[PDB]
């Protein structure tokens, strides 16, 4: 969600901004709602690219399917075992 | 940039604990202009990160044709879908 | 640590409603600690996604040995590691 994020950081530096010209404790408490809102999205989008992640380790297993398929040397083995290992990581 | 965020993470819990020290108002917003310095770094790294993922895609495609081409075709077409749908989330 | 996330985040917006609702130094400063403390977690995420995306380069790097073992056309072959070359780099 690069988009998202990169609106809500320049939202950020503007906030932080007016709160370095004007601090008040009502301006900081503002800054760091903003901030927890800012976390959110950069939460938001790694648990996305975890997604995505998993879902490109499965696509690999259904590549080295279709090399074993067709006589892939069984060098297959432990590129199957790298995705177990990725597999498990995620 | 991971290097260079595992310092800019530890510079921030170094003005924490000076800003712990003696707080105050201005070492208040110190602390806050640091967290958006961290926070665009987080966001340049997962810009990077999205633009690998593109990559790896690219890659997994290409992989496929050349899969088609030495030839079944039915498991050929899962995997170019679940690349297509990849292709689609980023 | 997908989940440490998200209850990092929870953690950080009961901080922020305790703070909103009564605001003082004291209250403000533990929330930039807790906020340290959730950039600490988004960081060990982060290097994490990018060990695991070194993994899958190395992966297809093995994958497209594998092709080229069995007669892959060798001009695709020679821009398809082209592209793993880059990658690697990027990482």
């Amino acid at each position: 969600g690069t988009e998202d994020l990169k609106y809500s950081l320049e939202r950020l530096r503007e906030i932080l901004e007016r709160l370095e010209e004007n601090p008040s404790e009502k301006q900081i408490v503002e800054a760091i709602r903003a901030i927890v809102e800012n976390n959110a999205q950069i939460v938001e989008a790694i648990r996305a690219i975890v997604e995505i992640l998993a879902q490109i380790v499965e696509n690999n297993r259904a590549i080295i399917e279709a090399l074993e398929a067709i006589g892939g040397d069984q060098i297959l083995e432990e590129m199957k075992k790298q995705l177990k290992d990725l597999k498990r990581a995620l």
